[PDB]
């Protein structure tokens, strides 16, 4: 038996072993899959033979990232802007400028009014109470109908709803207002913060990170899912798909939060969690890396096309690059090549597609979602609840944390709370 | 006698003679100076013979004047932009882009932030209700003093303290803050607004829409100053400085605010007026038109010199141009022609000064002040009082407009107010 058994090798599960066996607790980590690191999943292009890439979570900010940023200085681990980014293609209309930010002065009143809106809204949110707890219910309602409030022009509407579709990973009409307030508030009350965050990525993959923490970790388990959890005597009992149960006086669950309503719970998980949990929540996130010829450097494009954004990533070599694009599953095939190129072609006609690589992680069983984002009503009903303890079942995550949700610091913020709480126990 | 005496004619004595004698009334205007108009003051400049020019009040903006934009139809009264703003010459540090809005990236979360403050702010204030009734005094500070409090990087700072140099007509260390956030709450709660006011001109001077105006007032004395006014029997006398009196059942006074403390009330002001009135209010703008050789045509210019701003106004001929510049009478000397070349030049150095033009508005008797701006404090003690009848003496013009105060439209808005209280009376 350990003192805690940490379930998931994510980020969040690899902080809180490695913290817990420092105190110098005993601690078991099981992973279901082949490797740690979970939804931050660095390793060989499918297209590019020898070429590293993310397949999921590679951008950091360490002024918003803190805790990352003191895991990439205490494990010496390099980072660096992907590209610098010169050229901009918008596709949002004949007034909109070729920058970063692409709002003409024509519309600068309307943007100067709805920042202040957004920014007002925001600051209802306090960071430490759930979603749940603050009259927020007004606020947790279709983004679409939240933007037709601001009625902005052409333009800076487009821009806003592009950002927030890549950003959530739901079209305007599934996400929630609630929701793109809270990332603004995660970003110290800034929407600018929110893009701006995309400033860092791993020189060397986020795999470099993920194998500097699990050195640390004495016992770790691959290829062992968990399928139950039980509480109800003394000791809390793991069970596994094919394996013994594990005992231990503390568990920590560090899967995802659409995985959890596989898991036996003994007893139930508290009533009002329970709706939500098997729900799931709604984030339908699809990045997709495209290998593409005749692009030039630096490109960043964000329009009303069904690929909202897409911008530089890599040089493969001196006429080929990946790019990336985000859309939502939902929306969107990516296995559908033709749409690819449609979606491509849009901003950049003179481009071809070579080919395209991402990980369906809606349908991994050890995920069932990419990133988190609330369906419309989920959070206002139950949010901080859904990362607290249940007796001696801890509950860890990016897609739990209030702080900063659906970011790799998150998962790490999340792990620091249930190391505590375990502590001080 | 008269149902009414209105005392100056300037935009609000004129609009207010005017709507009375259309409503039937008897009415005299008194002038002091040998022209209509006050601080609306077209003429020939002294630089260009044949060129005219606006001295005073030139600007205005439809949207945001909406009783001047009606005059301008009443009247068919042609307008237009100035000139078209094509080259920017910022002295704001090295990183400012020389385009309109000259913030660089790197300073985006701080103007974004800096925006929600000031508009929070600025949403304190309700217009009807007078900045003295709104417990509004921590607002009430030098604006120097408010702005550390945003902690503003150098590009973004400046450009706002110059703009507020500009459009207040005092040092940063000199005006309230509180008064800033007027002007804002004032342009639709819009801190860009307070400079997109300035839209068009009038195409043949202001001088057009007074001659129209008092084309419709059948009694005009000029050259008289009145010096009295005495509602202490049943009808009110003015005494003029060299003149019988004149009676009437109402007085409208429609003087610059710095001149009542010269006029003799009879019984005296009510006494919470008083103070303020003998001080005068803190304005000290200074328009200086600058004739230039060898300056391309559509320069702005903003940045930290002793001339906070200095844009383009008109063609002179193939090679020389009027340029406006403002500052304020306390820290410049536009008889210092050394200094103009100076101020010039700093951000100019390829330009030749061949002259100025401008009105000592602060030694002016019939003035004593350009456009209202308070004193720190003031306007937290009185202000809404400043603008109120006391009995059958009715207190108008820009001055004491609470909706568009130190604009043509605040002259407008406080004629409209006497009219009717006076229609009601
Ligand atoms: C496409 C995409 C792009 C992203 N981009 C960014 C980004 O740029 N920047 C950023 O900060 N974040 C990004 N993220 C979000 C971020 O990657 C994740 O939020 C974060 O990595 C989650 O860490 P975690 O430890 O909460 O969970 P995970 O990393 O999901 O770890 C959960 C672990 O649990 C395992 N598991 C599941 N079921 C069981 C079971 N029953 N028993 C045992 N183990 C199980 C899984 O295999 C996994 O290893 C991205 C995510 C995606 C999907
Ligand atoms: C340099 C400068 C630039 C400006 N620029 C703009 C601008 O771009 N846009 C804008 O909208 N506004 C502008 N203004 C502000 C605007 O011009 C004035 O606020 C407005 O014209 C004032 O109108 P009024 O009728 O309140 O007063 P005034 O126009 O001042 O009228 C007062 C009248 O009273 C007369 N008078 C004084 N004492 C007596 C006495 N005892 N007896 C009889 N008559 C007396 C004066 O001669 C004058 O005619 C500017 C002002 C200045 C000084
Ligand atoms: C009394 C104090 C007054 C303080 C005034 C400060 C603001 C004055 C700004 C006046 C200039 C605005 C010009 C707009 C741009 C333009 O017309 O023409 C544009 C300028 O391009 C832009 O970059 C506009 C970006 C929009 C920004 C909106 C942000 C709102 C935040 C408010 C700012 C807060 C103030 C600073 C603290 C150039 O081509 P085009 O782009 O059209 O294609
Ligand atoms: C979840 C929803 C997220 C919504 C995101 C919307 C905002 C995303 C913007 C991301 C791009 C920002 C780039 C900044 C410019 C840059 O880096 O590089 C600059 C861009 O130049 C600019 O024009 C910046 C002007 C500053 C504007 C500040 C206004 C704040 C208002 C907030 C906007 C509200 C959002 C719209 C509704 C180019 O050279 P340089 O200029 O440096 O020299
Ligand atoms: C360049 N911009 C403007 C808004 C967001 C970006 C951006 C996108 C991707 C990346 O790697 N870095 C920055
Ligand atoms: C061009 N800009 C940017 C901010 C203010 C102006 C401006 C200045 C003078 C004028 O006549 N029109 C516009
Ligand atoms: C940083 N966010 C957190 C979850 C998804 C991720 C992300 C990264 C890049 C991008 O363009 N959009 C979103
Ligand atoms: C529009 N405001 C009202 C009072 C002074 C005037 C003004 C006009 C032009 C400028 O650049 N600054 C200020």
């Amino acid at each position: 038996m350990y003192d805690a058994i940490v379930v998931g090798g994510g980020f969040s599960g690899l902080k809180a072993a490695r913290d817990l066996t420092n105190a110098g607790k005993k601690v078991l980590l099981l992973e279901g899959g082949e490797r740690l690191g979970g939804r931050a999943y660095s390793r060989e292009s499918r297209n590019v033979p020898g070429l590293r890439v993310e397949i999921g979570g590679a951008y950091l900010h360490r002024k918003h990232h803190p805790r990352l940023a003191a895991e990439l200085d205490r494990y010496g681990i390099p980072t660096a802007a992907a590209s610098e980014f010169t050229s901009f293609r918008h596709r949002l209309g004949p007034t909109a400028v070729d920058q970063a930010f692409p709002i003409p002065g024509s519309e600068a009143v309307a943007v100067e009014a709805a920042t202040y809106t957004l920014l007002r809204d925001a600051h209802r949110i306090d960071l430490e109470k759930g979603l749940e707890n603050q009259d927020l219910e007004d606020l947790d309602i279709p983004l679409n109908e939240y933007v037709d409030k601001l009625d902005l022009p052409p333009v800076s509407r487009q821009f806003l709803l592009a950002w927030a579709w890549n950003m959530l990973g739901q079209p305007a009409d599934q996400a929630s207002a609630l929701w793109m307030l809270q990332l603004v508030a995660a970003h110290h009350y800034s929407i600018l913060g929110v893009v701006l965050s995309l400033d860092e990525v791993f020189s060397n993959g986020s795999a470099d990170l993920v194998d500097a923490m699990s050195q640390e970790i004495p016992e770790i388990r691959l290829q062992t899912v968990v399928t139950g959890i039980d509480q109800s005597g003394d000791v809390v009992n793991v069970t596994v798909k094919d394996g013994h149960a594990f005992q231990a006086h503390s568990v920590i669950v560090a899967t995802p939060m659409n995985t959890w309503r596989r898991i036996v719970f003994t007893p139930a998980l508290p009533e009002r969690r329970r709706s939500v949990i098997e729900e799931g929540h709604g984030g339908q996130g699809l990045k997709i890396l495209i290998h593409v010829r005749g692009a030039e450097a630096g490109i960043e494009c964000v329009g009303d096309g069904i690929f909202p954004t897409l911008y530089d990533y890599c040089e493969v070599s001196e006429s080929e690059r990946l790019l990336v694009a985000f859309t939502d599953s939902g929306s969107f095939d990516p296995t559908d090549i033709g749409a690819v190129k449609d979606a491509v072609l849009y901003y950049l006609p003179e481009v071809e597609v070579l080919g395209i690589d991402y990980h369906d992680w809606i349908a991994d069983p050890l995920f069932e979602g990419p990133w988190v984002a609330p369906r419309v009503g989920q959070f206002s009903r139950v949010h901080k609840e859904l990362g607290e303890p249940a007796g001696r079942i801890h509950f860890v995550g990016s897609d739990v944390s209030l702080e900063f949700p659906g970011y790799i610091e998150g998962a790490l913020e999340t792990a620091e709370c249930a190391v505590n709480a375990i502590l001080h126990s």
